């Protein structure tokens, strides 16, 4: 339930987010965005349906749901994931090396909102230039 | 205005803040507490004073100022600051290993909101039990 505001992300630049995923969990959810009405990245590990289900919000309405079927890690572990910010699209660096592509729909050059929700606890987050 | 809303920082953690001081800047904050309205540890240095200042802040009520000189760091430069909960006081850990104290006037055993004002660019947060 955690939630930065307020920060400056700037294109080019990479968030560094390293967190713990609790046992017996479906899932959880990483959002970048502007604010809770507009993520222009809903990064969401469903280990219920296996995939990572990627998506943007904008108010009140998702956009076309895309879907990974790419989901090597567990919970019980301490993972991080490396996203990093482009106008044209987010780059995704999951914990076992394979990188993701989600795209930036929502026209935005700077992303200011991140959260934090369902069964992932991050002890620590680093921007990087 | 950044601010971490909802942290989970209890007794014995302890948060590890990184970041840039603005050049040209004449402060900044870093407040750790309840809420807006609840501050636990207001930390401010004051490079228009040289020392940095500490209170606390219930809603209207400012606590007794405490003031300490030991502001060895400038403008322009990246420091790191360690602030380590006991539930009795705040230690807070300057960027030369010189450490100040702040006795927890609210009596909380619990923070769960940080925000920092002033000239302050954060690019790091960890937090560990
Ligand atoms: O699209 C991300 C969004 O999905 C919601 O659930 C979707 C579900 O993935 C989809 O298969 C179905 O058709 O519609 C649901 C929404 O009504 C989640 O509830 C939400 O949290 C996001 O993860
Ligand atoms: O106590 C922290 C608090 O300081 C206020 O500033 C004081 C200042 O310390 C004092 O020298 C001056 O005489 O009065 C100011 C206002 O009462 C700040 O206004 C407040 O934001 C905190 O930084």
């Amino acid at each position: 339930e955690l939630e930065v505001k307020n920060m400056d992300m700037k294109p080019g630049s990479t968030l560094k987010i390293t967190g713990s995923i609790a046992d017996g969990t479906d899932g959880f959810v990483i959002n970048l965005g502007q604010g809770t009405d507009k993520l222009n990245l809903h990064f969401n590990p469903r280990f219920s349906e296996s995939t990572i289900v990627c998506n943007s919000l904008d108010g009140s309405n998702w956009g076309q749901e895309q879907r990974e079927d790419h989901l090597c890690f567990s919970p019980g572990s301490e993972v991080k994931f490396t996203v990093t910010f482009e106008s044209d699209k987010f780059k995704v660096k999951l914990p076992d090396g394979h990188e993701l592509t989600f795209p930036n729909r929502l026209g935005h050059s700077h992303l200011s909102y991140l959260s934090v929700r369902g069964g992932f606890n991050m002890s620590s987050f680093k921007l990087k230039e």
